[PDB]
């Protein structure tokens, strides 16, 4: 065999210098752009020193003081402080809610906490994801198709938002529940820009017999430093991923609610919640196998840092960098969904520009200007969508103040503008418009210049001063 | 006031987190001044870590690579191109003939996607059963009719066992079910089953009742890389794994599935190829997952690499030779292993003719630094108390150990299952009862240390035990 | 110890086997002609009907096909099923290359039951008409509280459509926003208690919009779609569903017709592409879902579909539309409010809410009177045992031969039954223990009801001769 | 319009003469020929009278004293009585059964029983259909094609007789029945030719955990006249069918538990049944519409008829019918599953000849003996089974002995021997076999033998000259 020392011992850059030299060239790709994704973060190296630690090793299914293995003394102190710097982070008594942080990411999360209360083929309602609601939420097309699973295990008719002004359309959500009559309505969203009226979300979900569950992924940040509606006043569940604006590791967590439910008629006195043994128990054994303790520990690590002054500062600043671009974009005369931010993105409709969101996206990526292209209310295709997400979570993250927003603004001003040009002279068919990349002058311009703006900002995780490239 | 991007982003956990730094600080001490039996258990290479501690986390790339839904994978792409090229390589596989896909969380997900590739809700599967040796996901509901695992609750489950006097598969009676029960997909591969696998016979048993053919290599995926057990692959339409078990990588799933044309079969059209690839890869994403985990992933293809090694092949050796000298060394002392030995990296013991269960087994031996897990054998109704318990070799024989070493942990075993023996007696059989022998017994005292004396003359992979905090 | 003759158990009447059995259908023949009965869905069959129906038919086994059985002796039950089934197209006035139908469903639900396990999968999308809006409980029944309460509801995925509140009728532009969100497989058209014909062009086309297969349950105006006095559903559905015995006249069983031959011209469709009904249709009737066909119901039916296709029918038919009309007419001209304030078939919906009653109490103090008709739901109703209307057909007594001037004295009968009611419910109170207590000794009661029954008895009665039934007064 | 006694009240002879003449040549039908399947009985004139009544008219949903419609006073009372006769004949104490008698037949019977007890996928056994079940006992195929909606919208593993005695095999139930665990266990069949061991059954369902029902569409004229194996000692729920041995009209019966639940380990003291009021609800309003009062009042009549002395006698004799029928044909070599009969019907293998059931049904259907082909173990093929299956109901009906029933051995003897002819000359291939179905002397005097036969039997189902007084 290999002596432990040498297979197992020796550094990542010896041991296989072709993934290491990836991950160099994927750092420098990191600080060298400006990032836009909504749902992306640069967490902590004391969150990523957690994660790339000998807590992976560990078997841990079921629950602290509870395990199917041996061994876990530390694990379960590990799990537990994690559990209780959630109900913390999100400033919740302990007696009122409780929360299962096992979730490998936010996709079983969501799954887990749809298996403990709801039969096969029961009926959800979420946000429609053109609309922008999750994958997750139950979405099947416009043309019917099926594409996440929980559309195929459960029955899902999503909820839209008003066609014309993009604000949820609370009015036709509560007729379509009446009709309907959904087992389980889900709020919260991927590329909602606006805050969400659970206290509206629970009128309804009583009014209907529903659950309510709120899916705060990407605004959990927010909301744990109370800078946006907190779902817990209204939920019966909530769940949420841990890596967007929370900054985190990629972990989900479920908040489920305990003790006593409020008095409403129909109900038996003193009757209790009871969604801990369902919760617990379709995350694992139903759904999971083990625990991946190296997430969990991140998470933990995550969760203290979420709850500090410094973390509130940033989600403030989060927000007035997404309102500082929007009016910037807006200033340009360029159409927001909603006409504004409430949160941590904004959402640009580009079809009345003439553009859909892949040709943009392209192009910005060219530029190391990293988008996605995102459904718009109506679009029917995922490969050429009307519209762009951009987020402020990950560029706030790198110490990015208001007018460095304007600044990124001003990138996309250019960007778009190039797109159009490229447009104008090229065509509208797709491999068309590819002939204007190929030796672009200006964009290598809006690159060099991209580039040269990003390099003068800080970057968390690592120390650019010991990277490779 | 925002905090000074190094103050929060840039300093280490020992500063950030005290309380947890300190608490994988004692996992580590923990982790080698025992002895780490659980047989899903292994210790990664710090190079497998520190990938799987990186920036690749910061990345979302839904999608495949060069068909992502986000900019910015210029990198990922080439991390997941080479994680998928060193998974077929480290199987010994033809690009042509098989694909995989490696984004699965976990080894449960990985098997739930691939059952939601290719099954509709309330299709029929047939797995081992769970006392049998089978995994959860494999359909997993009790012998009381509860469903346990969501894989019978989405999806119609038979489960078929072993024989109850020889503990090898029933493959007559498999036969015989599966004719009955006509199952949409059949799954091989098990968590707790000592001996090989005759994927031949399962897949003409898949064939006569039209069944795909499924296996789960989780535990042994390390032997099957090393070629040192059968190889599914040559039967098998379809194998998930994990990747952190005897395959000695990160915590990840991956989901192999063949490509090509198909063989010959009576009343299939010719030149009929497989389907799986594109079905496989939607169950995963857009329909199952969200964006895959690319530090996972790095990991996993660093894992690969060292998994396709010279050395990884002699410790895949080293991990059945060390098994067989554990097993002798238990039956020599009159103890039960089911099927009477191994084939592979476990043993099963039933504790039952003992008059012991499991969990007090375990609970004895986690107090003696010795890392076990309780678990079901034939017949087992009680996951609390079942009737066995179950012992690997990877983690050990990670740290350097060999047979002389796994008698000595069979030694240490007796001695751990010879107390729990005088507990029981003196105290009575009732949990409540037994408990009271576990506090300030000079017997585990003295069993501990010598477990803790023998543990900490072995190296330690993943990190320097030079640097850990807690070096005594 | 020994066996009875033949004869002894087998060729005696009922009046002497059984005269228990005998004495209380005599009560029931004397009941049928001597009140007036309402019930839309109720009709008085004919002799010839009822001849077939009590056969030797009904000891033959018969499963599968005309010429493909799984029993041997259908030589004559395969000529019976086969003009039947011809019979079935030609009252509709379908051509046989496009269009097959199955004519061995029980009744209407199996036929509907059938009809879905056909075309869907378990847990496949539905749509049809809400009830309290008039649907059927086969269409997708479940209560506004969530209750499902048809197995249409528990094996297939519902979403009912609705009428507008205030009109009453259909809300074609809601069922089109609602089938593009919901995206059913299936959009069911017909009714129990709509009282207007329906828009099948648009259904067609909301279906297309949708990708939805288009099903009409005809089960209550089917003898007006014989008679071609209401819109015809063949003209745009793929599957058409029907009872025959209500409007139609006939015995009680169901029927299935389906589309064959060249889909017509569908973008994404491909050329030469035909209907693939015919195999899944039978299928799903036998071997799925049923047993044995009843052929005595076959060969009724058979006789009934020849007696639909007469003119003398197609008179009856324009009557029952004539009658409800004026039936309709009369209880408005009184100010009670009917749903969609008028009717273009067999029934009328009358929602007694605003008279501040429910149709149970109305239906009881009627059924006292020998008036027969049914509490039935109306819009935004959510109890069964006391909704807020009661519905009125004229199908029944039409049959017996009553014409517009009858119908108007059984509005006045009927006006007299719920001002009665009022009264009741004034004197003893609205909990419906306490209203019971005026049913008792009730002087106006028995007048109307002695009223009643000498209106009924001028009329004659078909099914059986009023002249040999033994309970003549 | 036409007047009233033009169209309602003109006799079905004139207002239709082509349904007519096709009755009427079905009526000479079937006392011309000698009619073997074992589902089939010819019901009496009686039955007939109230099946072709004014009780066709009555929209009556709901249960009597509950309807959703107006008009119910005697459909009330016919229904009730109905019920009490259904009880009775079956010798059931009201407190501790109750019955549905709404189902339109066997097979809606059978799917609103499981609809009441069973949600949508649960898992249920019957007896195998090549072993002898019925299609709504989960049927779906050896190559796993799914027939059934009962193996759709639940999911079936039937269980199987022994391969090579056709007894049920109970010990593999009973490892099945642990393996899977079933809901719902079905007993009784449709092409089994032996008796019960519901005991069994009831300590295999009791080990797994699973409610208890049998189908006794077949034997329920035997059973009511205690002459087999009653269920109602063991099962939850018996469902029926009318119109076979217990010689009533085409209808379905669901029998159910009521009252206090027998001692068991885990149960709560003072557990009471609960199936009432889901069975009612599955019956109506989940799965049908209006019940068919002419349907439940024929029934009522031949409820009572079940219940008489001379019902009793016609039971025995129709079991001894089969016993006589069984040991003629096996005295000709012929080979029956389990080697004889405990009920009224034999299950005959033609495998060991080199035939397919198909073709004996349609020898015999030419010759006026009518039978059925019909699956036995092993057997994949609904067109070309192995077997033909015999019943004695139809015929002991029209007063025949065990000697008329050696006679129709003898006639069944003639018939096979006449297929293992036509099949030498004319090649196994159907089509081929087919061409001496035509011009066949030996057909032709056997038919005419047949006939000459079936005519010196009385029939039921027409009334008698005399009795035309009351
Ligand atoms: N053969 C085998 N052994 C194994 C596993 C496996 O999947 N297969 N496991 C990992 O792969 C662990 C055991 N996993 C299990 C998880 C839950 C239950 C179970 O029956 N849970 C019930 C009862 C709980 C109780 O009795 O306290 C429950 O959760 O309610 C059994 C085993 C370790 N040993
Ligand atoms: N044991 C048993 N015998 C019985 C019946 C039964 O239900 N059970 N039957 C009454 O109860 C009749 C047979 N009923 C059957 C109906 C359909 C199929 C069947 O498998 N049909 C397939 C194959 C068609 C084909 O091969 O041509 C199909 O319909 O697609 C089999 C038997 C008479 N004998
Ligand atoms: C055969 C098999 N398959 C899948 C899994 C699941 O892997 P995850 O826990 O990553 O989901 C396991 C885990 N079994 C763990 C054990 O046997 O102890 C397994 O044994
Ligand atoms: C609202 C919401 N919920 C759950 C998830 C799932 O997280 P995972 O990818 O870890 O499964 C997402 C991810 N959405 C990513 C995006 O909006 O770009 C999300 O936006
Ligand atoms: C046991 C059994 N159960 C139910 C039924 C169904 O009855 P219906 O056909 O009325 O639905 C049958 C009919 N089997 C007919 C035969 O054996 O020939 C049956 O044999
Ligand atoms: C539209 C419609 N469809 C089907 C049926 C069912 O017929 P059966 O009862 O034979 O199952 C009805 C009966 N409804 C009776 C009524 O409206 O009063 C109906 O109104």
């Amino acid at each position: 065999m290999d002596p432990v020392s040498v297979w197992g011992n020796t550094p990542l850059a010896t041991v296989d210098p072709e993934i290491h030299d990836l991950i160099e060239k994927e750092k420098h790709r990191q600080c060298r752009g400006i990032e836009l994704i909504a749902s992306e973060n640069f967490t902590s190296f004391a969150v990523i020193e957690a994660l790339g630690s000998a807590l992976t090793n560990k078997y841990s299914e079921g629950m602290p003081g509870n395990r199917y293995y041996g061994g876990n003394e530390f694990i379960d102190q590990i799990e537990n402080l994690c559990r209780s710097r959630a109900l913390q982070a999100f400033h919740l008594d302990a007696q009122s809610w409780g929360v299962n942080v096992q979730p490998y990411s936010g996709s079983p999360a969501n799954f887990a906490a749809y298996t403990a209360v709801l039969n096969p083929h029961d009926r959800i309602m979420g946000l429609d994801l053109p609309s922008g609601g999750h994958l997750t939420h139950g979405y099947y097309t416009s043309g019917g198709k099926k594409i996440s699973a929980t559309s195929i295990y459960f029955e899902s008719l999503p909820y839209k938002v008003n066609s014309t002004t993009g604000y949820i359309d609370y009015d036709r959500l509560e007729e379509k529940a009446l009709d309907f009559r959904p087992k389980l309505i889900i709020c919260g969203g991927s590329a909602y820009p606006r805050d969400w009226d659970y206290k509206r979300f629970r009128e309804i979900a009583d009014k209907c017999g529903a659950l309510l569950l709120c899916d705060m992924a990407h605004t959990s940040g927010l909301v744990a430093a109370q800078e946006v509606n907190s779902p817990f006043e209204y939920c019966d569940i909530v769940t949420t991923t841990t890596h967007k604006s929370l900054r985190g590791p990629r972990a989900g967590m479920i908040f489920y609610r305990k003790g006593p439910k409020p008095p409403k008629k129909g109900q038996p006195e003193n009757a209790v919640y009871d969604f801990e043994d369902k919760i617990n128990f379709a995350v694992f054994p139903s759904l999971q196998g083990g625990p991946h303790n190296h997430q969990i520990g991140a998470l933990a690590v995550a969760l203290k840092q979420a709850a500090s002054p410094g973390f509130k500062a940033y989600a403030k600043q989060v927000k007035a960098n997404a309102v500082a671009l929007g009016n910037y974009l807006m200033g340009k005369g360029y159409s927001l969904v909603t006409g504004g931010t409430e949160n941590h993105l904004v959402l640009w409709d580009l079809r009345p520009l003439g553009l859909t969101g892949n040709k943009v996206e392209k192009l910005c990526d060219l530029c190391n200007i990293t988008v996605n292209k995102n459904a718009v209310f109506g679009d029917s295709s995922a490969l050429a969508p009307g519209g762009v997400r951009i987020g402020a979570p990950a560029m706030t993250s790198r110490g990015l103040v208001e007018k460095d927003f304007e600044q990124i603004g001003e990138f996309l001003h250019r960007a778009v503008t190039l797109t159009l040009e490229i447009q104008k002279e090229h065509g509208k068919l797709l491999k068309d418009f590819n002939k204007g990349l190929v030796n672009n002058k200006a964009i290598e311009d809006l690159k060099a210049d991209v580039e040269k703006f990003s390099a003068t900002f800080d970057m968390p995780g690592f120390l650019v001063s010991e990277m490779k490239y």
